[PDB]
């Protein structure tokens, strides 16, 4: 019933040659949390070939197969077995029309979009386009040791309210380190979490993740 | 002494599961042309693993390993064994400050950049940043049946002149189909070519490519 997304970003520990050995340490989970990992674009085909976990891309382009140098098309991901993507992350922000065009395309194709937003106004703006997930991550907290649930509890509540009774699930991220941060987020109405450094940069990633989702 | 770049873009025939099958049909070449292929970003780590040809990325980001969701870092490429990239293709245009920052970074790391431009004034703009290659491709001819050497011979000459006596080699592309197009491009001063549809969409890609570089 809840979702946990582990965003590997482009961290040295979980990308390139390290991707396989980093993942090797995790085991599937049964619990309240559906587990999703987000590998770097260069690692995504490798990830998809295994399929030991559910994998989402970090970013996706709406352009079809064809003359699109330097793109990562949604149709190509689908063919590789990738069933979703993060979009508009604070580190990979996009114009609004691009986002809308991509959501429109994904809605036809049973491809899941996790749309990141930086505030409640952006969250509202995108509501009518019916993203599958909204991921609230305040830009300045990302990578830090202060939880979004600690720092922005009222904004979390506002975004949840915005999406109440829609098919969109609200996730929250930035600075999530402990089980307590996760409980607090669920307590404020969120349906799950995104995490990167708290897991990827840990002395024991597998154990850190288990702390969050237990 | 010359360079030929085969840009696979995101063409169905040469991406995904088709990448390996597509490449399997080519053999190294001995001749005046150094042969480089440019696979799609999702196929790049696969391509790098093999290394039967020299492979360049279709695009590259300057950001280091770290918190850069949805990026394709130069350092990650270098660790996978990729030694260069196309940059600022007409299909993947970038702001000038991003380009400059990327060149500056590549110039420190012995990573080769093939900088695309759309006209002579843009070619001049970039001259002081010393790109390893300049690739003149007029935007409106890309994918068409009219060669850059047929349609823009004076602009080719102008760009070559701009870079004369620098360490930068000038390549040309757009609508290159025949050995004649190639001879004509070299004849106007170019040091090589970029080609996509003429090879990728051919009945016999291997023979089409051999026609160009013989
Ligand atoms: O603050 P972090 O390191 O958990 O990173 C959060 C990510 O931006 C989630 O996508
Ligand atoms: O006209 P094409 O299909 O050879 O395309 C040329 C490419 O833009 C070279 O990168
Ligand atoms: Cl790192
Ligand atoms: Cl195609």
């Amino acid at each position: 019933m809840y979702t946990a997304i582990v965003n590997l970003k482009t961290y040295r520990e979980a990308t390139g040659a390290n991707f396989t050995r980093f993942m090797e340490k995790f085991e599937p989970v049964q619990g309240k949390f559906e587990l999703i990992f987000s590998p770097s674009l260069l690692d995504l085909e490798k990830a998809a070939k295994c399929g030991k976990f559910r994998f989402f891309a970090q970013h996706v382009d709406a352009e079809p197969y064809g003359a699109y140098t330097g793109h990562v098309p949604m149709d190509m991901m689908i063919d590789l077995g990738i069933t979703g993507s993060i979009l508009n992350h604070s580190e990979r922000r996009l114009p609004r029309d691009t986002i809308i065009n991509t959501l429109k395309k994904a809605s036809k194709l049973d491809f899941t979009i996790v749309l990141c937003v930086e505030n409640a106004e952006e969250a509202k703006y995108f509501r009518e386009y019916e993203p599958d997930f909204i991921a609230y991550e305040p830009r300045d907290l990302i990578g830090g040791d202060v939880s979004v649930s600690t720092a922005k509890p009222e904004i979390i509540e506002d975004i949840v309210k915005i999406y109440e009774g829609t098919g969109t699930s609200v996730l929250v991220g930035a600075g999530i380190k402990t089980g307590e941060d996760v409980r607090r987020s669920i307590g404020l109405g969120a349906r799950g979490i995104l995490v990167a450094s708290g897991v990827v940069k840990s002395a024991d990633p597998t154990k850190s993740l288990n702390s969050l989702i237990e």
